[PDB]
């Protein structure tokens, strides 16, 4: 079941309330996740990471293991949640 596997969505519980989603497409090891967003829709950097500081959402999004950016946009534009994975909180400049 998607949990710590492609499909399950998480978000940065600490460090800037949640101004960051990102779901995780390719599994190096128990630790070892990499974890991206859609590009160009909310345009979420990858990054490799050993789950430093990162949970699960309740939500999952509708793929398989072994995704692209281009499979992760249209299968969640279908989804109809490209929206809410585009909703950016929290995105203030230092200095303005």
């Amino acid at each position: 079941m998607p949990a710590i596997e492609v499909g399950r969505i998480c978000v940065k519980v600490k460090g800037r309330e949640a101004g960051s989603k990102c779901v995780i497409v390719d599994i190096i090891d128990d630790n070892f996740v990499l974890v991206t967003g859609p590009k160009d829709i909310t345009g979420v950097k990858r990054r490799r990471v050993n789950i430093l500081h990162l949970e699960p959402t309740d939500k999952k999004i509708d793929i398989q293991k072994g995704a692209s950016d281009e499979e992760v946009k249209k299968k969640l534009e279908e989804s109809n949640l490209t929206e809410y994975m585009k909703e950016k909180i929290k995105i203030r400049m230092p200095t303005l």
